[PDB]
């Protein structure tokens, strides 16, 4: 099955290869059976999570099956709408993917 | 009224002051009238967005009223659940704040 996505391990030595997702379901875990395995990492659950692409809608999802959870850093676009704000979120009044020099970002933190 | 939260401009010289939110509603825009104004920035709408804390629930919200939107970076925790994935999202199988040496992060990108 043709690749619909890829993964790149960050902070790795120069030349880190991409992992191509050529399956409808991609498992990640400490167990050697997973598609992406981390048998020496004690902080990853046996079956930590799975990435799945929907054939019909075309939407990609990640489902956590670990004992402590999976964290995901995400950029959300709020256009003429309301949105929750939690401590740690960064507000970009101006965001440029190509040129972050022009970014105007603010870290929000509650004091309560 | 006491400060319930604060904002910090990122990427600035050392000594950047936190902006204290002392009002239930805090407007942000190019207009000089806004609580947080950017009169010289042309990429910021007259009234860009508004930050609010519910007197009742205590929840904090950011409402966008700009012409092109407001971007928010999020640190989401997925625990025994599902969640959409978008190109640019970073999956942290292992997350240690301030201890990124132990992080196991993968940048996700769609090919289709």
């Amino acid at each position: 099955m043709q690749p619909w996505g890829r993964l790149l391990r960050l902070g790795a030595e120069e030349g880190e290869p991409h992992v191509l997702l050529r399956k409808r379901e991609w498992t990640i875990g400490r167990r050697r059976g997973c598609d992406l395995s981390f048998p020496s990492n004690k902080l990853v659950s046996g079956d930590h999570c799975r990435i799945v692409v929907d054939e019909k809608s075309g939407q990609v999802t990640l489902e956590d099956t670990s004992t402590s959870g999976t964290v995901i850093n995400k950029l959300k676009v709020v256009k003429k709408q309301t949105c929750p704000l939690q401590t740690g979120d960064v507000i970009y009044l101006v965001y440029r993917k190509n040129e972050p020099e022009h970014n105007v970002a603010y870290l929000y933190e509650s004091l309560s």
